[PDB]
């Protein structure tokens, strides 16, 4: 027993991660088969980054000017274009670290493992939401961009995010594996609203059955509630509101605990109207959200990988 | 910027990790060289862990009833020895991924990374203190023994922990890889006293200058106290005491911050005495120790490995 906000191992992605080089500018790149992929602003100094032309930036520089570098391994560049936000260089070696992998655009409120880099060098590993408003809340430091986050399946991994900024507010952003931002984010040094953000109610209510799976109970009330009523109240608090798909999700957690979905929903309605009163749930004083149901399940039930 | 609970990057320790079964026991082991090191209750059936004899239980068992599997290979055990709570087994093939590796003995309050894995499969990593009484509060389930806990330095992974157990409490105990308990555990399943725990006042002092360091700075008070008058009050809410080495260790993010570590104290001690009145700390809602003061500079300086 216990409950933690576990990673991925992150071997495989580790031997993906290179060091890209434009001019003044390092960072981060993921090298999968004869393809490195990186953030396009590799190719700006500080002062394109406040208002970039990437059209006319990129058509400055050729396949020569990319500095790729695995290990103490340099790549020879023979191919670059650019997609949405991210720049393809085609190499002329395949990645022999290339593990089976997939890229996935994931939903808001879906979790994964972001691998930090410096230069190329994995420093880290830790667990985060896709927040409701497309950011995620992170530790990035100069460098970090193009650091990936990833889930595992078995010996898949399917990328889903890449860095690429830290807004004025301190928050993250980023793209999909296509260069497509999560949310409406811009690769330019300016002022940028998230916008309100909202807690993941299906993960807070996913971890309520966690705790319960793990002994810690005291939350559980002689209380039921419906679907309207539960949303009237996640309104007040912010939180998302509840849908069918949610409870349908929660569904093999409510089996095995013998809690029905809106029974819990009536537990976590009385924590946000009367808070936590001092105590802890899973050693947390506040809801955690960054958790899926999908998560709880393979922590509960220990799922590996290779 | 952003502050989050980071593990290591576990790559080193998945090239290692192997399954080991001796009759109907099958658990990880750790496979660095031509050594394989598990936890020498592999060899009980359930019966014999209420009380085992492990000298005459191992005398009953030959190279040959040691099945370690690393993925589809099978290993061939040409010796096996006891060494404390860990049994050794020789095999005939070096592991080719064996990275650069210590063992080390930690001290309590100091953290590390655990690779929980499953049948000799990794299945998560997360970073985790040692508690003051030599317990950890992780994520383990049936199978999950043998799994490992580390830190690295550039190319050195400095193994200090293998899981053994679960207290009835629900808290983990295990060994360093020499197969020396932490604290007065004995691998035997029979009611065991972990005693009283304390926080680790160094780490929450650590993560209170990494909370200035990110611009959470509302708790910095108008007060100083003395080392003395501190302990008062870490006595009163079972802190461990300051010493002027945990100072010492201060000392740098003291530095930056341009905040005396006593002063942080005063700050400490009125939130011991008053609470957080419900605002968080880095996204905390509790005073947070699972952070020394070497990791909150190496986060906050994104120092990288490999
Ligand atoms: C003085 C303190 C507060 C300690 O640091 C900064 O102001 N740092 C930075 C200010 C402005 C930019 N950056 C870098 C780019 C370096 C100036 C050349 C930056 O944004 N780097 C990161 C991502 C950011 C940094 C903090 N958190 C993050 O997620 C990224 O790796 C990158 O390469 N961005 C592209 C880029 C290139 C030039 C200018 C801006 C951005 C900084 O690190
Ligand atoms: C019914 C529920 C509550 C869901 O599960 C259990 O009671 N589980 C267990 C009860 C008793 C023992 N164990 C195993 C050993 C299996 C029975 C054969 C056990 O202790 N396994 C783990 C470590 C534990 C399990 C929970 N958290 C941990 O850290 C370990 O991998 C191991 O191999 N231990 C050696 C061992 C061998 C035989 C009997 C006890 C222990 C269990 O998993
Ligand atoms: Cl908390």
């Amino acid at each position: 027993s216990g409950f933690r906000k576990m990673a991925f191992p992150s071997g495989k992605v580790e031997g993906c991660m290179v060091q890209v080089t434009c001019g003044t500018t390092t960072l981060n790149g993921l090298w999968l088969d004869d393809v490195v992929y990186c953030p396009r602003h590799v190719i700006c100094t500080s002062e394109d980054m406040l208002n970039p032309n990437y059209e006319d930036l990129l058509i400055r520089k050729s396949n020569h000017n990319f500095l790729v570098q695995a290990g103490n391994v340099q790549l020879r560049v023979i191919g670059h274009s650019m997609q949405n936000c991210v720049l393809k260089l085609k190499v002329d070696t395949a990645n022999p670290k290339t593990p089976k992998y997939k890229f996935v655009r994931i939903q808001p409120g879906q979790t994964f493992s972001v691998l930090a880099c410096y230069n190329g060098s994995p420093s880290g590993v830790y667990q985060c939401a896709m927040r409701p408003n497309f950011t995620i809340k992170g530790s990035f430091l100069n460098g970090s961009c193009g650091s990936v986050g990833f889930n595992i399946d078995y010996d898949c991994v399917s990328f889903c995010y890449m860095h690429h900024m830290e807004l004025p507010t301190g928050v993250h952003a980023g793209t999909d594996l296509e260069g497509n931002f999560y949310g409406p984010f811009v690769d330019r040094q300016t002022a940028q609203a998230a916008g309100t953000d909202t807690t993941i109610t299906v993960n807070v209510l996913a971890w309520l059955y966690a705790a319960v799976i793990n002994g810690d109970r005291w939350f559980l009330n002689r209380f039921t509630t419906t679907l309207n009523d539960f949303n009237l109240v996640a309104m007040k608090y912010n939180y998302e509101p509840l849908t069918q798909d949610h409870v349908d999700i929660l569904g093999p957690l409510s089996a095995q605990t013998g809690i029905a979905v809106l029974d819990m929903c009536a537990s976590l309605k009385e924590l946000l109207q009367n808070g936590m009163n001092g105590r802890t749930i899973l050693g947390s004083a506040l809801l955690e959200d960054e958790f899926t149901p999908f998560d709880v399940v393979r922590q509960c039930s220990g799922v590996t990988f290779q």
